């Protein structure tokens, strides 16, 4: 039962070395002359200053043309579905990162979560820019609300929410580790179906404006995955009494499930009607990412049959 | 008793016009194609993009010299006291703005609070830069910890915390309005003693490096005061059943008290030993700011005898 740190604790540890990710005894003054988690502070500077960007300084002259005329009915359908879902995710993220930040006892980590929260706000801004630019008013509202029409979308949403609401409802150390694992999956996996879609269009000279935006969001997402990787790993060291077998189990299940559901989504969005990728490929990408992410947090691959990356080209395309 | 909005509400209002600052019924998807609070969204763009800045791109070559040799024992004392306190305030702010953000039901306002939270993180970074630059390692740790020595500082801190902890402990609509009023005072008042100090040094060519930093923090602070002014005013319209007489009373008391305690601080810091301002001036500044701020949230002046600004010159100096 995670007690939320009070605003000022005069009986708080002076030694940065005594800091913990959770359940530490801080003053809650940001004593940033001493850093225990150099990665937390490095990631703050990287997200907050180095990688700063302005959505509206990206030019949206073309895409509205290509949307208006050059895109197939299936290509427009995927565009709507992917943007609707990513809008939902980034919305959940700005809201939920405030729950993590208020529970974390290392100020440098709180700093890194604050910057991540701000990056999620900019993403929300970028999607609003993309739609204000690329499509008409009614279509933009419809895309924001596409869950109101599409039960596969509505369910993806309610499901992601559920895991976060457990921790909000019942803020215990188990529901914390579960929520944190949820965050890592959501940013590990659930963005890269969408990222892959847009980078396909972009390979063939389709929607290069949108794809610029996405390159920045994707640069930010890799920082976010790295932050939560370190938090989960540091959480394992500092709190092994939380990575019980029952949990280490529930992790690998959800991590497999999630790799599944991302594929059932990638396939619903596209339906092999998109010139550049197919239901087979989808499966080899998510399976690939999923292994990686789970191994990067100290677990055995969940799909050993996969070891190459189907789309190794992305790594070079998405670059800025 | 403010129930904290769940992460996704499929029974949430579609019409932006139905949004409320608190106790609204949102989906918690950031439907930013429709804005009800244009000021909230304007303030987000202003804080997040327009006014972006990097503390470390400000040059800190000189100040360490002027600190090392050119500053009186009283001038060094004020420097330590003011920086120690402002470090404490910005720390409280990054932490507490997460409590407001999670309670607010208008996404554009949540967006504006997220950006403010990020600006508070940058301030934390700026103070760490200032001390890493301007003073030696042991002195920097001592300044972060100056509350551990100085009971006037320790009490200022515990007092600000107290008001925030009430709302955290007992998150009801009264403790919400109290906490929110606390935020407005803290950013209205408690920064401008410090701001005034540093701008004095800076007038006489003392610590112009620090003073650059402060100009940026002060530009950010005016955005923050404006945000909470609008929130309190919009809260009055949307929730008059909260600005009871008992509250409207407790407001004017605290607002007067706070103008008092800022002066008892300004005077402890300086002690008329600082060439540029005196215990009399201090009193005419805080009394001036305090009236203004309380009138700007629809109240009668608390010090009518004051109507001019003692230090009208600041407005022009602090500019960038
Ligand atoms: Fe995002
Ligand atoms: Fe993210
Ligand atoms: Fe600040
Ligand atoms: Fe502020």
């Amino acid at each position: 039962e995670l007690v939320r740190k009070l605003i000022f604790n005069p009986q708080g540890d002076r030694e940065a070395s005594k800091r913990k990710i959770i359940k530490g005894n801080p003053t809650n003054i940001f004593e940033l002359n001493e850093i225990k988690y150099s990665w937390a502070f490095d990631l703050y500077k990287l997200m907050g200053f180095t990688n700063f960007w302005i959505p509206e300084e990206i030019q949206m002259l073309e895409d509205r043309k290509q949307y208006e005329t050059v895109l197939s009915d299936y290509e427009k359908r995927a565009y709507e579905l992917v943007l609707s879902f990513l809008i939902a995710l980034d919305s959940f993220q700005v809201d939920m990162l405030k729950e993590f930040g208020r529970m974390i006892t290392a100020p440098e980590v709180e700093m890194a979560i604050t910057a991540q929260e701000f990056q999620e706000s900019v993403h929300a801004y970028s999607y609003q820019f993309i739609l204000e630019s690329v499509v008409d008013p009614v279509k933009a509202d419809e895309i924001y609300n596409y869950w109101r029409e599409d039960e596969r979308l509505l369910e993806r949403n309610k499901v992601i929410a559920e895991l976060y609401n457990e921790f909000i409802r019942k803020p215990n150390e188990e529901n914390f580790i579960k929520a944190t694992i949820g965050n890592y999956i959501l940013e590990s996996l659930y963005f890269y179906s969408g990222f892959a879609f847009f980078y396909t269009l972009g390979r063939q000279g389709k929607m290069r404006n949108t794809v610029q935006q996405i390159k920045y969001i994707n640069r930010d997402e890799l920082c976010h995955v790295t932050l939560f990787r370190n938090i989960i790993n540091t959480l394992r060291k500092e709190n092994p009494e939380l990575f019980t077998p029952e949990i280490e189990k529930w992790i690998v299940e959800y991590f497999k499930y999630a790799v599944n559901e991302e594929i059932k989504w990638g396939q619903y969005v596209t339906q092999n009607q998109i010139l550049g990728i197919n239901d087979v490929l989808i499966e080899r990408y998510i399976k690939y990412l999923g292994n990686l992410r789970i191994t990067q947090i100290g677990f055995d691959p969940i799909y050993p049959e996969v070891t190459e990356n189907p789309l190794k080209w992305i790594d070079e395309f998405r670059k800025i």
